[PDB]
């Protein structure tokens, strides 16, 4: 079955202004909480799909991704989605599942940061089970290269350039752990030396912020222009070496670049080309092995499967 925009128009009309209203609110107390959520809908279709996996706890048949690298002690907002979760329930019950909660709670979260505002196709079931071993090999990590950045992405189907190039602008806000960038900072690559492709004066910035012997769990904006506003200052910032993480840096200074360049180039001197590239990329993200149908089933709790 393919997903539609106008799944639950029905069904349950008003979920997107109950999920709107919950980050709204918590915006106020939690200025972050919108990028860890896109953060969470993207951990999510990484790993069989988007299917809400990511929301499951640890049971007795089965192992939280929650502890995958890079999602242990890194991902949150989870208390956020069981709010949401709760107060669709009431409206509508049993009727809205957790894996197209937590897509409409990205999408509101760009726009609500001052991204693109779009309808997202719905119509996604919830996973019966979790897959820690297969987030542990399908998360793309910080130090990967150009090219297995592409191989990780087109692994999941997203084969395409702009498909790398667009998703990664969803690092225009959010933070970043001194630990992800140490070695960038003072022995990058064994040679002892930082990352050549790091401006020098945001060097002296980050080793301010995360010093040889600090705290590795300090946070660093991602990015430097406007830290909380959903643009294309990400890619402005690559163009001047001052990425963030090298998988950041990768996408305008290596030496594989030659078709990722034209679109940084492109998405950094145009917000409508980059929003509708990011929109584009989105729904296609969203559109990874999705259960559909009788498959699955629609979560009373995001956190655990139905009894029935
Ligand atoms: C190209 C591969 C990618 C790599 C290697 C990567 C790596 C990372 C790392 C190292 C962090 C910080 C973890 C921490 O400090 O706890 C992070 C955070 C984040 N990433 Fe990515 N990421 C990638 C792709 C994406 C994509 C496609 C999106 C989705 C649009 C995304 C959205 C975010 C956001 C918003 C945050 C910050 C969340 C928060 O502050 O709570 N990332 N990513
Ligand atoms: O966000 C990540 N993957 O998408 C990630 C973060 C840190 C380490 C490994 C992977
Ligand atoms: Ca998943
Ligand atoms: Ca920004």
């Amino acid at each position: 079955m393919q997903l539609t925009p106008t799944f639950y128009d029905n069904s349950c009309p008003n979920v997107s202004n109950i999920v709107r209203d919950t980050i709204v609110n918590e915006l106020r107390s939690d200025p972050r909480i919108a990028a860890s959520i896109l953060r969470l809908h993207f951990e999510d279709c990484f790993v069989n799909g988007c299917d809400a996996s990511i929301l499951l706890d640890n049971t007795t048949s089965f192992r939280t991704e929650k502890d995958a690298f890079g999602n242990a002690n890194s991902a949150r907002g989870f208390p956020v989605i069981d709010r949401m979760k709760a107060a669709v329930e009431s409206a509508c019950p049993r009727t809205v599942s957790c894996a197209d909660l937590l897509t409409i709670a990205a999408q509101q979260s760009v726009t609500l940061a001052g991204g693109p505002s779009w309808r997202v196709p719905l119509g996604r079931r919830d996973s019966l089970q979790a897959f820690l071993d297969l987030a542990n090999a399908n998360l793309p990590a910080p130090f990967f290269t150009l090219p297995q950045l592409k191989d990780s992405f087109r692994n999941v189907g997203l084969n395409r350039s702009s498909d790398l190039v667009a998703l990664s602008g969803g690092h225009t806000f959010g933070k970043n752990q001194c630990r992800f960038i140490m070695d960038r900072l003072y022995n990058f690559s064994n040679t002892g030396l930082p990352d050549p492709t790091l401006n020098t004066t945001y060097l002296q910035t980050l080793r301010g912020l995360c010093p040889l012997n600090g705290n590795l769990s300090a946070l660093v904006d991602f990015d430097l222009r406007t830290p909380t506003i959903f643009d294309n200052k990400y890619y402005v910032n690559l163009e001047e070496q001052k990425g963030l993480i090298q998988s950041d840096q990768e996408l305008f200074s290596s030496p594989n670049a030659t078709d990722t360049i034209p679109l940084v180039r492109s998405f950094a001197n145009s917000t409508q080309t980059f929003f509708n590239a990011f929109v584009e990329a989105m729904d296609r993200m969203g559109n990874i092995t999705p259960l559909t149908g009788t498959q699955g089933q629609i979560r009373l709790n995001c956190r655990v499967v139905n009894s029935n």
